[PDB]
């Protein structure tokens, strides 16, 4: 019913289990956000992403304001309706696609100019206008935009980089706060910069509190650095943010790299992994993952996982999706996808009931001593 309230159910160390209650629906954290990228969650209905346990989607806006267009989505009824989905949607701000996917990139303090990657160039992207698609796609969470420190990144380049993203993180607040429609029924997510340098990620934490944000996200990371350093950073710049707002690593989706955020007191996550993957043949199991696509699965009876509960594995062997991957077929890609995401909630799942238990710490080892 609220506009945006977030709870902390239970402790253990510094993961935190809890629900994060907006008014299109309750938000159970840690939470894994399946990645919705041109307002679809790829060879899934809404249905059966729900089925699998997802409580809110992450709709990736860079590329719906090319195709089809954050006017005309807008003009259809918003993304909820658009897609099918009626629960909560964060949306990134589009920046980082920007950079990532986009033609002669152009870098200035008002925002970023570039060419679409596929048809001439639908072209500015400015704190404001990233805040402006993200209400005409009517977005529950909104993300501030920035600008991503590439890595390896000098400290100087970094705290440029920074100092930028917090101006951007104030133009981002205003613009938010100008929409009053906005303002009354989302959420505005800051987000931390800084690279690997504790003194910009302390500076960054500190501008986006005294700017004040309903959550904080750590940005920066999964970007090159590995795993140890991702952990190392993360150990020092979660406990700089608000303990009484959500901590949203972007981009960080491996089971291992989840586990150890949620030691650091990471309350939120997302990536393309498991959809992706799902179309590469890669299913995640509690024993690693397997790619159907090898031989020896050809007369596998057994399910993708034995352990898991998803519809997948309660109908279809692992030799049938090993004949459907290697034939092509988009049976195939459907099934080892929702297999994929039905694993990740699962692994949430266990996450929030060994915290609530006060035994996640067991988990999290007995975990990793399993998986790899
Ligand atoms: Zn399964």
């Amino acid at each position: 019913r609220p506009r945006f309230s977030f709870s902390i159910a239970a402790r253990e160390g510094k993961a935190r289990t809890g629900t994060i209650e907006m008014k299109r629906g309750v938000i159970r954290t840690p939470a894994f956000m399946p990645v919705g990228t041109a307002a679809t969650v790829k060879a899934l209905k809404p249905e059966t992403v729900r089925a699998t346990g997802a409580d809110i989607i992450l709709g990736n806006t860079y590329h719906l304001m090319l195709r089809p267009g954050a006017e005309r989505i807008a003009k259809l009824g918003g993304l909820h309706s658009f897609m099918g989905w009626d629960r909560p949607i964060l949306t990134d701000s589009g920046g980082y696609q920007v950079m990532s996917l986009s033609s002669l990139t152009k870098q200035s303090e008002e925002g970023v100019t570039f060419k679409s990657h596929l048809d001439g160039s639908r072209h500015m992207l400015s704190p404001e206008r990233s805040i402006e698609i993200q209400h005409l796609l009517g977005s529950d969470i909104v993300m501030a935009f920035d600008e991503c420190t590439p890595y390896p990144a000098t400290p100087s380049r970094a705290a440029s980089s920074m100092e930028r993203s917090m101006r951007w993180a104030k133009r981002s607040r205003d613009a938010f706060d100008s929409r009053k429609e906005q303002a009354e029924n989302a959420a505005l997510f800051g987000i931390q910069q800084g690279s690997v340098f504790e003194n910009l990620r302390q500076q960054s934490a500190d501008a986006l509190a005294e700017i004040g944000f309903d959550g904080y996200a750590v940005g920066g990371l999964a970007v090159g650095e590995g795993q140890d350093e991702m952990f190392r950073v993360l150990d020092f710049s979660v406990p700089m943010l608000p303990d009484d707002k959500p901590h949203y690593l972007m981009g960080v989706g491996k089971p291992d790299d989840i586990v150890g955020a949620v030691e650091r007191g990471i309350d939120m996550f997302d990536c393309v992994l498991p959809t992706r993957s799902g179309r590469n043949g890669q299913a995640f199991t509690w024993d690693g993952p397997i790619n159907i696509r090898n031989a020896r699965f050809s007369e596998d009876l057994k399910p993708l996982d034995s352990e898991c509960h998803c519809a997948v594995c309660q109908k279809w062997s692992r030799a049938y999706i090993h004949h459907l991957i290697r034939a092509g077929e988009i049976l195939g890609a459907m099934l080892m996808t929702e297999h994929n995401i039905a694993f990740y909630q699962q692994l949430m799942q266990k996450i929030r009931d060994s915290i609530s238990e006060g035994r996640f710490s067991q988990f999290a080892q007995d975990f990793r001593a399993r998986y790899f």
